[PDB]
């Protein structure tokens, strides 16, 4: 590959996309390892991958590996007018314990650091394993055109919304502002005072490889 990523967060930065080996969990593993691996970059977009295998921790996610979509800090949610995001993606096997996710944080304080936030929202487009999201599920709902199972948790102070599909979306193009939309005027989330932290696709390892997961195409553009 172009770049390689193994060291606990390992970073890697071009175009308006970075990629980081976020190995945040590793302690929880008693045995593994993970690479992250840039394929090819261009203002349009990144093709990465990463190969992994972690035992141990059964319900301790080990890593977070993503690529991220790079913007300025200060945007209030209310003020962006879209968040569109296109992915394709497979797993060389489904014999893990794993998601795949976008992963995104908001602050009132703009400044936040990148780790987390006063709320999160993931989008699981593939549930491998007996994985579960922070919190509990409350119900299929309907946004940006597809169903969602809504859970719903605290993460110490930060609120987690995870909207999981129902089977796994291996290419999804995405309207990523619909989320906040439905949570702003179904579940009270303060959009308006709220700013863009992060903004993330990646998969969240548990057990189980080696295994690869490999990204043909990421994209976001937020305008
Ligand atoms: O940006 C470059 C610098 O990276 C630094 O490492 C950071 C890194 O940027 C990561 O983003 C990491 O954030 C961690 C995880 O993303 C995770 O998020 C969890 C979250 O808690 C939710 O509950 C959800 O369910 O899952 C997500 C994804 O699993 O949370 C962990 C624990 O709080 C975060 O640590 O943090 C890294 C370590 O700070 C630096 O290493 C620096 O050297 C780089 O320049």
């Amino acid at each position: 590959q172009q770049v390689t990523l193994c060291e606990q967060y390992g970073y890697w930065s071009g175009n308006g996309y970075e990629i980081n080996n976020n190995l945040w969990g590793r302690d929880s593993a008693t045995s593994g390892w993970q690479c992250s691996y840039l394929d090819g970059s261009s203002d349009s977009g990144i093709q990465w991958h990463t190969t992994w295998e972690w035992q141990g921790g059964q319900h301790d996610v080990k890593s977070y590996v993503y690529s991220g979509k790079q913007f300025p800090r200060g945007q209030r949610i209310t003020s962006i007018n879209s968040m569109q995001t296109s992915v394709s993606w497979y797993y060389d096997t489904t014999n893990v314990r794993a998601n795949v996710a976008y992963d995104i944080f908001t602050a009132a304080d703009p400044n936040h650091v990148n780790s987390s936030g006063d709320y999160e929202l993931m989008i699981w487009l593939a549930k491998y394993g007996d994985v579960q999201p922070i919190g509990s599920p409350v119900g299929t709902v309907h946004v940006n055109g597809r169903n969602w199972e809504l859970w719903i948790g605290m993460n110490g102070n930060m609120k987690v919304f995870s909207f999981i599909a129902p089977s796994p979306l291996n290419s999804w193009s995405g309207e990523v502002k619909e989320f906040f939309n439905y949570l702003q005027y179904n579940q009270g989330y303060p959009a308006g005072d709220q700013h863009l932290i992060v903004f993330q696709m990646g998969t969240e390892a548990f057990t189980g490889g080696p295994a690869t997961m490999t990204v043909s195409h990421f994209s976001a553009n937020i305008y």
